[PDB]
């Protein structure tokens, strides 16, 4: 079956969610995104490494370019594997001595792709550098496909980021046509009946096996693990 990522930028939510996967379905758990303060980013990797093993894969978000090095190695040194780059499409030329330091830490680099002016560059220099691409679903299709073709060319992961139903439809269709995908990123789901129509329609596709992660944004506690679990089922 697939695998579960989460991501949640509030410590306590995050936790006390962890803690309950744990009890219930820890093998499924395969990775957490985490961002917010330095100081609480790394106490909670501590958490979370103590709670699950070594295997344990974590994210740190970095949306500051000229502060992301600095939050990087102390993410890393608390035990960190990847980095998740937001914002590059402002400042592209940060990108690469950004990703060669995380290389050197032998850090895994995902790169956000958002739109802006910059959007195509941003992708080109993305699929130079990194590991992962996340695609916002929500950008113009032509360029989606564009970000796609580029990644798959350059051998990068591409991950779509969806929040409507119709963004899923989007993204599965893409995802047929794009080699290099690897994964959906679930934001959106307010509640279990979401989530029941986002299994449906990965189940439709035959994408069911694919590891997700689900963003718990728009969740509690009960809810996001009752989420979880309806899409694990």
């Amino acid at each position: 079956g697939p695998g579960i990522w989460l991501r949640e930028v509030d410590r306590d939510k995050l936790i006390a969610v962890a803690k309950k996967l744990k009890e219930i379905i820890p093998d499924r758990v395969k990775g957490f995104v985490v961002g917010g303060k330095t100081d609480d980013v790394v106490a909670t990797i501590r958490d979370l490494i103590a709670l699950f093993g070594p295997d344990l894969e974590i994210v740190v978000e970095l949306t500051e370019l000229d502060k992301a090095i600095e939050t990087m190695k102390k993410a890393v040194e608390a035990g960190a594997s990847a980095i998740l780059l937001r914002d590059g499409v402002r400042g592209v030329e940060e990108l690469r001595k950004i990703a060669e330091e995380a290389k050197k830490l032998g850090v895994k680099v995902i790169v956000d792709v958002t739109d802006g002016p910059d959007v195509l560059e941003l992708a080109r220099e993305a699929a130079a550098l990194a590991d992962a691409i996340v695609i916002d679903t929500g950008l113009p299709l032509d360029t989606r496909e564009a970000i796609a073709a580029l990644a798959d060319a350059a051998g990068v992961d591409v991950i779509f980021r969806v929040s409507g139903l119709d963004q899923v439809d989007d993204a599965v269709a893409l995802a047929a046509r794009t080699p290099a995908f690897k994964g959906f990123l679930l934001e959106g789901v307010r509640d279990v009946a979401a989530a029941e129509a986002v299994r449906a329609r990965l189940a439709a596709a035959g994408l069911t096996d694919l590891d997700f992660l689900l963003a718990l944004d728009g969740l509690d506690v009960d809810t996001a693990i009752a989420a979880a679990l309806a899409l694990l089922e």
